[PDB]
């Protein structure tokens, strides 16, 4: 698990996310669906989105932003005590969505990108390793939930 110290630095780089919930969480999915094309077809909401121009004009793609960040920063905040949250996430994820484990490694490498991209010079090789650490804890726990599942 991450320690008390690094708890401290991942919950101190998300202050930087909460300040712009939207626009970081527009950035992450715009980072996922241009860099995994792939991933969009997942969406029936979002695979009109042909071009860029159009993932970023999209009002939708930025209000599904603020509810996978918001649902993340939760999951955060609990500093790793998140079955109950992590549970039906895993859930819907593998039953309903059928999302492979691969496309949150994507997502995850997306969020580590657009926090240099959005605040360079001012996310640490410290808050680096510790956010990377906790979003590895968050996919490894699903993957778990994954196994059980027996799904991918
Ligand atoms: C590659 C695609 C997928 C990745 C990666 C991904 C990664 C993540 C992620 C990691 C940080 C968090 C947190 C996250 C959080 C959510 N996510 Mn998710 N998610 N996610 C979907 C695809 C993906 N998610 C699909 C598709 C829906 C249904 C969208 C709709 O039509 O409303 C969905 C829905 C949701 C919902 C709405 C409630 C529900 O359905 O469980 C939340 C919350």
């Amino acid at each position: 698990g991450l320690s008390d110290g690094e708890w401290q630095q991942v919950l101190n780089v998300w202050g930087k996310v909460e300040a712009d919930i939207a626009g970081h969480g527009q950035e992450v999915l715009i980072r996922l669906f241009t860099g995994h094309p792939e991933t969009l077809e997942k969406f029936d909401k979002f695979k009109h989105l042909k071009t860029e121009a159009e993932m970023k004009a999209s009002e939708d793609l930025k209000k599904h932003g603020t509810v996978v960040l918001t649902a993340l920063g939760g999951i955060l905040k609990k500093k790793g005590h998140h079955e109950a949250e992590l549970k039906p996430l895993a859930q819907s994820h593998a039953t309903k969505h059928k999302i492979p484990i691969k496309y949150l490694e994507f997502i995850s490498d997306a969020i580590i990108h657009v926090l240099h991209s959005k605040h360079p010079g001012d996310f640490g090789a410290d808050a680096q390793g510790a956010m990377t650490k906790a979003l590895e804890l968050f996919r490894n726990d699903i993957a778990a939930k994954y196994k059980e599942l027996g799904f991918q």
